[PDB]
């Protein structure tokens, strides 16, 4: 018994953007206020945690464009 | 018995966008307030949580196009 | 017994947007207040959370287009 | 007297194709059988000529898009 | 007696093509046979000619578009 | 009396393609015979010619896209 597998996608995508100007931007949010209050934190096994946080973020990409792409062959036996 | 697999996807695809101009854009929210308490925090097994959070975003990319593919051929005995 | 499979599947999609300008948004909500009061958090066994969150997000993508393919061939015995 | 001539054609013309895939061709002719005879040749001056010719032929071009032009002013006295 | 000739054409064409695959093409032609008899053969000035030729020809371009022009500003006295 | 040529034609022309693969192609003629008989051949000027030829071609380009111009101004007394 013979097992023959041929592995050959092909792709020519493109992910593209055109612009003529950004032009004015402007981020002025108010003075935001973040109280808060705990008694005790235990933390185990794999656990990710934020508290507390206040983020300001102007995040102006030119382009900004993502391709993702993922191949996986298995085999077994 | 022969097992012949031929996997030979094909893609030309094309995600894009043209834009004049982004033009002005004014990000000004009043002042928020978040208050959170609590009195015990137990975490295990790969759980993530987020408390108190306060977030002012302004994001403007002049293209933000995406693509995403996944490709999988699984084979057993 | 053989087995013969071929999988060629085959696309010159486009997925595209043409505009002129973006012309001018004004993000402004009121000063918003959240207020969570609990008194314990146990978590297990991949649970995620959010708690307390206050929000402003003004996105202005210039395309905003995207694309999701995903492809899969599976085989047993 | 004065004379003015002002050629300013403008061409944004596009000649173009899509094609999903080619597929199976099969130029498969049976085998033909030329004979001539003639006793003599004089030829002069710009002729040209094809004698005993047996021609196979497979053209498969992907797009195969054409275009011509011919801009001609011409001026006298 | 003033002359003027403003010879500007302006070209933005384009000739283009997409394909996904050109696949399998098989040129299998039974065997011809091309005979030819002449006494003489007496050639002058711009001639050309081709006698008993047998051509096999496959011809499988990925695009195969063309794209042909010819100005001609001409002028006298 | 004065004479003025502007000779200022503008190209922004493309020819172009995409392919996403060539694929098997399989030239296999049948054997081909060529038989030719002739007693005298005189030429004389610019004759150009062939006799008794067997050609078998396979020409797979990638491209294969061709472009041709000739500008010609031409000027007299």
């Amino acid at each position: 018994g013979s097992v023959q597998i041929v592995y050959k996608p092909v792709d020519l995508s493109k992910v593209t953007s055109k612009c003529g100007s950004l032009g004015n931007i402007h981020h002025k949010p108010g003075g935001g206020q973040v109280e808060v209050k705990s008694e005790k934190l235990d933390f185990k096994d794999r656990v990710q945690s934020k508290i507390g946080s206040l983020d300001n973020i102007t995040h102006v990409p030119g382009g900004g464009n993502k391709k993702i792409e993922t191949h996986k062959l298995t085999f077994r036996e």
